[PDB]
């Protein structure tokens, strides 16, 4: 029968007891905790003044972009006078001009006017590639030919920006790439390197999102599509892979509609008003787009008086500036002088018309209309011409700023985005050239109301991330930065991988944005925060969160304080993230070269036996010292740099050595002292300790070979999961899996050790416990069965026939059973087990579901959808029948005390068959949010304020059609 409340209350005491007393006498956490306190003297307690460290990483920050913003500045004016000098040459010799070109074969061993350069290349580790600082390189295009008088004469005047390129390198030497983009499309990057290795190169600088953004001003585009009749067949194939291209040359400050008209106008997609061109609203226009299909006879006074009532749309938000539309059509009979003059009578939306497809129809009306309005006539007659008929129109929109003048010179910083010459995640600082021929004299200005170019330095994640140091903080604690949209500058989740944008379809340029939301649990406290962040607002907010754990399969819940302060100058937000213990950290004493050596002695290879394993996470110490991603190698040398020359040395940092070192001879303290005289546990397959300052020691041997964690204790998340709780935290193993099961390499737990210094709180290590999965499950059977209880048995045997005994953890892993088959599957999800029961449990509020999405991720012909079950209600006794399909199965579940795993006792499934859809708990390839009903309700996000949309001195004069 079941059994009753006090009985199964007695067993899961008992259990609980020999579980948590064998991990406290075998892990020394009161050992850790003495040794603690009676090797004072030897560290100091330092506070974590939050309000401090922000405000220092982000003057940090600030000075860093004022460095990168001052080449920009003397590059720009440098340029300027250049081509103000310049005299327009058309006879050139054979060698007047000398340039590398960045793209011919280092070796042909054999033009109109150019000598081609052999340049050195050595190394060098801060790019990775191979460079030369002697001379910059030159990238033209494939379509662009290179010896055009057009081309000739930048590749000669652009040859003086090389000794700007050289000043700024050796004021300062961390500059990485220094690019001037130009209007004729070549590029001229200083650190000389061969462009990237069918191999064609479609690579264009006038289209890459850092020259877009340095060249206009954030638009209003409303694309107008015709879908008549007549552009049936290659016309309506390349107004769609037109529209896509031009799509494609949005950043997220553009906001984009696109609609169509044959003789009534409609939205192409779900959107009704206007979107912004996020990654994901590009990605629905352009399947929208590419779904449409030509039929009926052309209306243009009905599809432009709804481009103009959508463009005259303010409920919604929008770039309010730069109201443009795109009109893609053939070409037509009617002008519709009514309509203009009826909405656009003071000339405030600019009008662009493109005459797409290879047809005899009546190419005049339209050029007119993108005269008459302020706009420009393109003409696609073949895909080759789409990509520079769709770039061109920033050249139109340039002339309201270049008119300004010295005011639109503003550095801007582009969104986060994967370099083309694979350094990684990069932003780009953006200055604008201006057209100053003739600026002292007013004699020329027809020409100069277009730019030259826009000049681009790029800075490194990485150098953000180093002028923001975390060694101090506790693993739980970060940095993280908010732009006005609120993307993620730095974040811990951010990753170098594009964003997914949907499911893969079966059978790198795109910006990679995350928003702060998307990158951590969504939780209303944490909008507020990014809202604060974005309008720029300095403050403090402490509340109770939930955070994920690192390998994303547990949910825990913990104190977090969350300050932030703008980075005054610059549109990005600085936040720091700090649990309540990281208030305080340790910091090593200079001590004495003696307690040094001997600390040294500890760790060396040959002392592994006596120590263990020993595993130190690779964290630079020194310049010259180089991290390895084998340990064995970086242990290696350290222990050289250390014995070799001193233990303290300069170029190298004092702090994290001196730390790593005592945190040695803590650990080495500690197993002499105790895991020595235990040589053999029964129940204890290893013990091993992780410690704050990167050092990882394992007693067995065999167990350092199977010990798989990250050799860093930061990125451990055990190590975080213990942090987080105050009790014993069991760690699941994983399942079905290349790596040995928990039948060699046991069952992890760990417990952090707790150290109190004055009244101060201190969580430095974390030991933890590898039980044996046979000791463990003979100790479960023996324990739950009584011997004269009845007959029929009255709890779980070794194979009980009808009785089912499995414990779980809070994230619903299994991790003992009785049944054979069950211990066969131990780690795995409880759920594709007993998937009825764990509904059962979610549904009485045993464990709550939380779901989030995943965007950087990789599939299998991606956002993905990750789900992380956590216990929630803090009872620790729960019963009932599962009242399944005409049946009830009993069970009771009581959880284990400290080390919270759950006792469930239900019956067999042969009692009551219930229906088995499996509850799984792996992320699933699901496409995110819906994005239609996610632009109803826009999330906040602060727009630039600074747009050049009109001046009266404008030329509208170059509408096109006359000059062709
Ligand atoms: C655009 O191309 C032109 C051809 O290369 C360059 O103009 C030439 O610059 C040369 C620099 O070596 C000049 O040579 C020197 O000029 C001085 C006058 O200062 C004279 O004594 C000599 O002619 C000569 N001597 C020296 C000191 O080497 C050429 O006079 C000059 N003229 C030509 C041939 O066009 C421009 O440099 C180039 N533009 C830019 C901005 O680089
Ligand atoms: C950035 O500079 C601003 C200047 O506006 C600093 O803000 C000032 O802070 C000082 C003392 O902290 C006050 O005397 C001023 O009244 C503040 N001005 C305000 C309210 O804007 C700010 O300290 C700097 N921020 C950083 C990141 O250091
Ligand atoms: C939203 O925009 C629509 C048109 O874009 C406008 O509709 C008005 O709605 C209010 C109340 O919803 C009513 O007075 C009328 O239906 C509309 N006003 C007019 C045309 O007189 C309006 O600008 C916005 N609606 C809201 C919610 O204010
Ligand atoms: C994720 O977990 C949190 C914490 O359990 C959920 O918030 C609770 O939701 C339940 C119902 O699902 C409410 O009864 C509680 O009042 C909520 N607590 C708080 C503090 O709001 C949260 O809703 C879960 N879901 C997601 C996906 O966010
Ligand atoms: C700014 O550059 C100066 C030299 O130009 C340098 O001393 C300083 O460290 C730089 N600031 C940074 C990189 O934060
Ligand atoms: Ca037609």
């Amino acid at each position: 029968p079941f059994p009753s409340a006090v009985t199964i209350k007695s067993w899961v005491d008992k259990m609980q007891e020999d579980l948590v007393t064998l991990a406290k006498t075998a892990s020394g956490v009161n050992q850790l905790v003495d040794i603690y306190e009676k090797y004072q003297d030897l560290y100091t307690v330092e506070p974590n003044n939050a309000r401090q460290l922000v405000e220092i990483a982000a003057r940090d920050i600030e000075k860093l972009l004022s460095n990168r913003s001052k080449a920009l500045v003397r590059l720009a004016l440098e340029a300027e006078k250049v081509q103000a000098a310049h005299q327009w040459r058309e006879d050139f010799a054979s060698n007047e001009v000398v340039y590398y070109n960045a793209k011919d074969d280092l070796d042909p061993e054999k033009e109109p006017g150019s000598q081609r350069i052999k340049p050195v290349f050595i190394e060098d580790a801060n790019f990775g590639r191979q460079i030369s600082y002697q001379h910059a390189a030159v990238h033209i295009p494939t379509d662009i030919y290179e010896g055009s008088t057009i081309v000739l004469n930048e590749l000669n005047w652009t040859s003086a920006l090389d000794e700007v390129f050289k000043k700024n390198r050796e004021e300062d030497p961390s500059l990485l790439w220094q690019v001037f983009g130009s209007a004729t499309g070549l590029a001229r990057y200083y650190p000389a390197s061969p462009w990237v290795d069918n191999k064609i190169d479609l690579y264009d600088v006038r289209r890459r999102p850092w020259y877009i953004q340095g060249a206009a001003s954030p638009k209003d585009m409303l694309i107008l599509v015709d879908v008549s009749g007549s552009v049936s067949g290659l016309t309506l194939k390349l107004i769609r892979t037109s529209v896509s291209e031009m799509l494609e040359t949005l950043s997220d400050d553009d906001f984009v509609n696109v609609a169509s008209f044959n003789s009534n106008a409609q939205d192409v997609s779900c959107f009704q008003h206007l979107v912004q061109a996020n990654v994901r609203n590009k990605k629905v226009l352009k399947d929208a787009v590419n779904n449409i299909t030509a039929k009926g006879i052309t209306d243009y006074k009905k599809g432009f008086s709804f481009a103009f009532e959508q463009l005259l749309n303010y409920n919604v938000s929008r770039a309010n500036c730069n109201k443009i539309i795109m009109l893609f059509t053939d070409g037509g009979e009617e002008r519709a002088q009514e309509i203009f003059n009826k909405y656009n009578k003071d000339k405030k939306v600019r009008v662009f018309t493109f005459s797409v497809g290879q047809h005899n129809y009546d190419r005049g009306p339209i050029q007119w209309m993108a005269c008459e309005n302020k706009g420009y006539y393109y003409e696609i007659p073949s895909i080759g011409a789409i990509r520079i008929n769709t770039q061109e129109y920033l050249d139109v929109l340039g002339r309201p700023m270049v008119l300004a003048g010295d005011k639109a010179k503003q550095v801007q910083w582009t969104n986060v985005y994967l370099d083309a010459l694979e350094l990684g995640l990069v932003i780009t600082g953006t200055l604008p050239v201006f057209n100053i021929t003739g600026q002292f004299e007013n004699k020329t200005n027809l020409k100069n109301q277009l730019i030259l170019g826009v000049m681009g330095v790029d800075v490194s994640l990485e150098d953000i991330k180093r002028l923001t140091p975390r060694f101090t903080l506790c693993p739980n604690g970060y940095y993280f930065a908010i732009d006005p949209n609120g993307y993620v500058l730095l974040h811990p989740n951010l990753q170098p991988k594009p964003i997914g944008v949907g499911i893969p379809t079966i059978n790198s340029q795109e910006p990679v944005t995350l928003d702060f939301l998307d990158a951590e649990l969504e939780n209303d406290i944490k909008v507020e925060i990014r809202n604060k962040m974005i309008d720029g607002e300095s403050g403090e907010k402490t509340f109770r969160t939930l955070v994920k754990s690192q390998d994303e399969r547990y949910i825990d819940k913990g104190n977090r304080t969350y300050t932030w302060t703008p980075v005054n100058g610059t549109d990005y937000s600085l936040a720091l993230v700090l649990p309540t213990y990281s208030f305080y950290y340790i910091k090593a004493k200079l001590e004495e070269t003696i307690t040094q050596a001997r600390y040294s002695e500890t760790l060396k290879p040959d002392n592994f036996e006596e120590s263990g394993y020993t595993f130190i996470a690779p964290r630079d110490y020194c310049n010259d010292l180089k991290i390895s991603d084998n340990n064995t190698e970086f242990l290696l040398n350290f222990n050289e740099f250390i014995d070799r020359k001193t233990p303290n040395n300069p170029s190298c940092n004092a702090d994290l050595i001196n730390r790593v070192l005592l945190d040695a001879g803590f650990t080495n303290e500690l197993v002499q002292n105790y895991w020595s005289k235990q040589k053999n546990i029964k129940g204890v397959k290893a013990r091993f300790v992780v410690t704050d300052g990167g050092i990882t020691r394992v007693y067995p041997k065999e167990a350092g070979e199977n010990w798989q964690e990250n050799p860093e204790t930061y990125e451990d998340s055990f190590y975080k999961r213990s942090l987080d709780n105050d009790n014993y935290v069991f760690t699941a193993p994983y399942f079905n899996k290349s790596g040995p099961g928990a039948y060699e390499s046991g069952i992890m737990v760990s417990k952090a050790v707790e150290i109190y210094i004055q009244g101060k709180l201190l969580k430095p290590a974390v030991v933890g416990i590898k039980i044996d999965v046979n000791s463990w499950i003979e100790n479960f059977t023996k324990t739950s069965i009584r011997d004269p209880c009845a007959g029929p048995v009255c709890d779980c045997k070794r194979n009980s026939d009808v009785m089912d005994c499995v414990i779980l953890d809070d994230g619903g892993f299994l991790l003992m059973a009785n049944h054979d088959d069950y211990t066969n599957q131990i780690g795995r999800f409880f759920g594709e087990i007993d998937p009825s029961l764990m509904r059962h449990l979610v549904n009485i509020s045993v464990y709550a579901f939380n779901k989030s999405y995943d965007y950087q991720s990789v599939c299998e012909p991606c956002i993905t959808e990750q789900t992380q079950y956590f216990f929630d209600n803090d009872s620790k006794s729960f019963s009932g029948v599962l009242d399944c399909g005409n049946c009830s199965r009993i069970f009771h579940g009581e959880k284990l005390m400290n080390t919270n795993l759950i006792f469930i006792m239900v019956e067999s499934k042969g009692t009551c068959p219930c229906d088995t859809r499996l509850l799984i708990q792996a992320e699933q390839t699901s496409d995110g949010p819906n994005p239609c009903d996610m632009v109803k309700q826009p999330r906040y996000r602060k727009g630039p304020d600074v747009c050049f949309d009109n001046n009266v001195l404008e030329d509208y004069t170059d509408c096109g059609g006359v000059s062709g």
